[PDB]
């Protein structure tokens, strides 16, 4: 499939020699530079698949990273050797973490430009990955109920991922779709819609917005649609949450990221308070206070110097 | 990319060869003496232009739904030689079908309001151009339709629902006949319009036609305003020469305002697609690839129906019964 991109065995060894000179450095991750992880020919390759992402369908799956010979601690460090070539990593949680782990689900966005994935151990069973792309919902939605397209164009309450106090939530409005200078960008998780009436201050959820999300929700599960994938150790899923709407069937172990990308889309007016700011290709999402602190912030400033992405002051 | 041409893809310019192969498939034809309706490829041979206009015609099921055929030699040419090599091009495009209710299958197009015409593929030869202005405009209409979606969905409902249509096969134009059609539809993933302001507005003059309700009719002003809008417009500027070629499932075409001479003809094509139920009163049959379209009672007679079986029969296009 055009979304799939194989790593061939001399891609493969040149991970394995990148991160030979990461560790022989003597540099800790967030010390580091592209420098320290060298893919002479696999790095232009990786950034050309992230840019490719910002187009339909919106994602893309790697596959063949060599991670089955190599300890968890060191996955890790090979995943931040990679995460040099798509993007400034972003803290993700509360808990000042940049790479989280998934262990032992509803269609919706990470609050994120880019989020990837790469799988060590892969489910047993279930688990596949599903999905979808927002604006082709949206066109079924045309077609079947455009009734229901006014209530999605309008902004609608959202539950902040970096609420504090998840049961008094912050809460920004937002449509679920949107566009500008023809850029179409999505914004769908019913959780926090739903989540953001915990707080009473909110706009009340009237049934016709209830309908519409329930309606996306309803299309976006249907197999025309979907697009499933059954990971497997060394895939790296890249997914452009503008554009995608991704989900989840019921000794996995995966590793997320959530990137600030130098090709991200400037969005519509009035994103400013579920996004930071409009302008693309700049360090923005969710929770911009866990952002820039400490060792950590000083690698997102050289990082996104390197790959061109502008910090808003 | 790695290069960028000066023409836009739905260009296709001849070469001197394949323009002198046009010459010299008039003159097999000329000297031939037969008349068009008892011709066959073989009386107007292209051995590498003929498949190459099949291949192109193939091509505008498929965005951007129309194509300019740019170089036929019509210079040196009487307008009875130039309608000759018009039918000889035809032969390697489609099943021609009439037009009106004087038996043409060749039409004279002489000195906003997008539409479409009520055929599956119509062509236009340009003869002679206009001085200033005459611009063919294009445009999408799935483009405009989603437009639409963004901007007044609410309204899209009204285009999903059957409108009424003044027939163009109707003889008494005063006294329309009418039938129902959709502005938008679709069937197994392949989209069809059909939108003429002036035929909506005149099935009102059939008394038994459906009164055209307020959400109607802002409906299908709202297609024509985004239509004629800058940013979906493609203009083109007719040379002698130039054959336009438009699927009109899929494009809405106009002309901006002012010795024009352009020779119009309908064709029914092997790879038309398949229509929405419903479709029997606008179109005759939904089953793509059939000989279809305005006016059926027209089709199928003497020697010009003749030649349409032979015609359809050699492109593989299907006569229902
Ligand atoms: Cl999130
Ligand atoms: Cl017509
Ligand atoms: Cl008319
Ligand atoms: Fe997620
Ligand atoms: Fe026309």
């Amino acid at each position: 499939q055009p979304w799939l991109h194989r790593l061939d065995p001399a891609e493969a060894a040149e991970i394995d020699d990148a991160l030979d000179v990461l560790l022989k450095s003597g540099k800790p991750n967030f010390a580091a530079s592209p420098a320290d992880f060298p893919l002479p020919t696999l790095g232009p390759r990786l950034r050309g698949i992230v840019d490719s992402i910002e187009n339909e369908p919106g994602f893309a799956l790697v596959r063949g990273v060599p991670v089955g010979d190599k300890s968890e601690d060191e996955v890790r460090r090979l995943y931040w050797g990679l995460g040099m070539y798509i993007g400034v990593p972003m803290i993700q949680n509360n808990n000042d973490s940049s790479m989280v782990d998934i262990r032992d689900i509803g269609f919706h966005i990470d609050s994120t430009d880019v989020v990837t994935l790469l799988c060590r151990r892969a489910a047993s069973q279930g688990g596949t990955s599903l999905v979808v792309s927002a604006e082709a919902v949206r066109r079924e939605m045309s077609w079947e109920c455009p009734e229901l397209l006014s209530a999605l164009y309008e902004p609608l309450p959202f539950a902040d991922v970096a609420s504090p106090d998840d049961e008094r939530p912050d809460v920004f409005l937002s449509p679920v779709f949107g566009r500008h200078e023809g850029l179409t960008t999505t914004r769908f998780y019913i959780r926090r819609v739903l989540r953001s009436q915990d707080n009473p201050d909110a706009p009340r959820l009237t049934e016709r917005q209830l309908e519409a999300i329930n309606k996306v929700e309803e299309i976006a599960a249907r197999p025309g649609l979907v697009t499933p994938m059954q990971f497997e150790p060394g895939d790296l899923q890249m997914i452009n949450n503008h554009l995608v709407l991704h989900g989840r069937t019921a000794g996995r172990h995966l590793l997320r990221m959530w990137f600030s990308v130098p090709s991200s889309r400037s969005l519509p007016p009035g994103y400013e308070a579920a996004w930071g700011t409009r302008e693309g290709g700049t360090l923005r999402g969710a929770g911009p206070r866990w952002q820039l602190q400490g060792e950590f912030g000083e690698f997102q400033r050289r990082q996104a110097e390197e790959l061109g992405v502008a910090i808003p002051a």
